[PDB]
RNA sequence: CAUUGGAGAGUUUGAUCCUGGCUCAGGACGAACGCUGGCGGCGUGCUUAACACAUGCAAGUCGAACGGAAAGGCCC
């Protein structure tokens, strides 16, 4: 539909109590526009749909955009949340996101389209979610690099990622056209 | 004054997170084995006993260095 996203992972998660264990149901949900906004959401529930359901709507509220320099990261990041490190690099257009399966849905979901991630760290797919998040946070446009900087593109910024976004914004022109 | 390049999964708990080992998906081979087997092209083929070897062959050539004449060859 309009959102695209992926089920990360789900779990069985139990209480004992006195009579026995009162199982329950965690859903970890990536939902993204495919264009640069993406979230993560976590639901609790006793059955599987309320549970996603549940992660889906909270995840709506957690938005941010992704400096995405024509399909691809724009800068080299690490980022790690609790113990779940996760390295990402930007690629060649065409390379596609090589990335572990948490990792990859975020990207994907992120819109992301050629990335090469690693996970290092915990295995865990919640953390190794968080960890590519802030990773992602961690993404400095090139604007904001300048306004940083109080320079200009120009001259804080690769000539060949400047130019790449350039022509990436031509491809734009010709999709939004053509429609 | 950009890059040609990096994927995980299972398993400790009632459940969780971490640590952590173990196991697996890939590629490879001077390989062997099992089942099976049409052809062609190009390679490769004792990794162990530097263990012991029947048989044939693998280093000869020169008469324009020499005496020669055992064969073939010409002349009697
Ligand atoms: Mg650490
Ligand atoms: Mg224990
Ligand atoms: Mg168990």
């Amino acid at each position: 539909n309009e959102y695209l996203e992926r089920v990360v992972a789900i779990n069985r998660v139990a209480k004992v109590v006195q009579g026995g264990r009162r199982f329950s149901f965690t859903a970890l949900v990536v939902v993204g526009d495919g264009e640069g906004s993406v979230g993560v959401g976590y639901g609790k529930a006793k059955e599987v749909p309320a549970a996603i359901a549940k992660a889906v709507e909270e995840a709506k509220k957690h938005f941010f955009k992704v400096p995405l320099v024509g399909r691809t990261i724009t800068h080299p990041v690490i980022g790690e949340k609790a113990a779940g490190v996760v390295m990402l690099r930007p690629a060649s257009p065409g390379t596609g996101v090589i990335a572990g399966g948490s990792a990859r849905a975020v990207l994907e979901c992120a819109g992301v389209h050629d990335v090469l991630a690693k996970s290092l760290g915990s295995s865990n797919a919640i953390n190794v979610v968080h960890a590519t998040v802030d990773a992602l946070q961690q993404l400095e446009e090139p604007e904001e690099v300048a306004r940083r900087r109080g320079k200009s593109v120009e001259d804080i910024a690769p000539a060949a990622m400047l130019r790449a976004r350039k022509e990436a914004d031509e491809a734009a022109a010709a999709a939004r056209m053509e429609e």
